[PDB]
Order: C-alpha cells, then sequence, then structure tokens
C-alpha cells in the first residue's frame, strides 16, 4: 500500500458532502480498518474531490509540525468531519464522536507526482 493510496484510505470520503448522522464515524473508522488492530484516538475525513485535496500540494507552504517544510494550507476552507473516541469506547467496540466542520486543512506531500501523504492538521 502506497503512502498516498494509505493517505486516500484514512482520510478521504468523495462519497458524500458531509456526515449526516451523529454516527458517521463508527460506520467509517470500521469500514476503512481504522479500528483493526486497536482504536484509533482520532482521525479526519475530509469530504472533497481527490483532485481538490491533491491540489493543496501547491497552495500555501507552511511549517510542518514535525518541523520539515512539505506541508501546504489550503486557501478554502474545506468540508471535514473529525473523529473522536470516546472514554466509553473500548476495544473491539470502538466509539466516536463525530463533528462535522468548515476549515483549512494542512497536509504534507511528496513524491513524483506530489500528492499528499501525510495529514497534519486543520485550522
Ligand atoms: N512533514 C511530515 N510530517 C509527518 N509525516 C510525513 C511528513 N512528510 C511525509 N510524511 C510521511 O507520511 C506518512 C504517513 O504519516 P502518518 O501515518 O502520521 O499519516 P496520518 O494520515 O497523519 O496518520 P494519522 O491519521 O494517524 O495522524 C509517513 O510515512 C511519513 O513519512
Amino acid at each position: 500500500e502506497t503512502a498516498a493510496a494509505k493517505f486516500e484510505r484514512q482520510h478521504m470520503d468523495s462519497s458524500t458532502s458531509a456526515a449526516s448522522s451523529s454516527n458517521y464515524c463508527n460506520q467509517m473508522m470500521k469500514s476503512r480498518n481504522l479500528t483493526k488492530d486497536r482504536c484509533k484516538p482520532v482521525n479526519t475525513f475530509v469530504h472533497e474531490s481527490l483532485a481538490d485535496v491533491q491540489a493543496v500540494c501547491s497552495q500555501k507552504n507552511v511549517a510542518c509540525k514535525n518541523g520539515q517544510t512539505n506541508c501546504y494550507q489550503s486557501y478554502s476552507t474545506m468540508s471535514i468531519t473529525d473523529c473522536r473516541e470516546t472514554g466509553s469506547s473500548k476495544y473491539p467496540n470502538c466509539a466516536y464522536k463525530t463533528t462535522q466542520a468548515n476549515k483549512h486543512i494542512i497536509v504534507a506531500c511528496e513524491g513524483n507526482p506530489y500528492v499528499p501523504v501525510h495529514f497534519d492538521a486543520s485550522v
């Protein structure tokens, strides 16, 4: 699995313009293998074309949280959904608070082609 393909699986959801229910996260985290070896604590999904998110690799260059300079912030807010684990969730019954938002995404890019491999933050 390429880092790029991995990024699409953990972070991308073109299927829908946003989460409708408070249990998007439960379905999505399970169905993308994010709750397989353990319950991943937090995970953001992005509801935009794969082309709109890839285009972020030549938008606003900013400093990554780990110190590298291959991070880029989007000029536009984008539709995102934050999944956060509930303290009353125990593997294997992973449970998640769904949160819908419009924020700028920050991603790290790499490769030829230069594509997103890492989600750094949203602002
Ligand atoms: N500037 C960077 N910061 C962090 N990771 C980076 C950076 N640039 C490239 N990467 C690469 O991205 C890959 C994926 O990182 P990671 O597993 O944290 O992705 P993620 O989508 O952030 O996962 P999570 O949702 O668990 O935070 C790593 O193999 C790493 O080499």
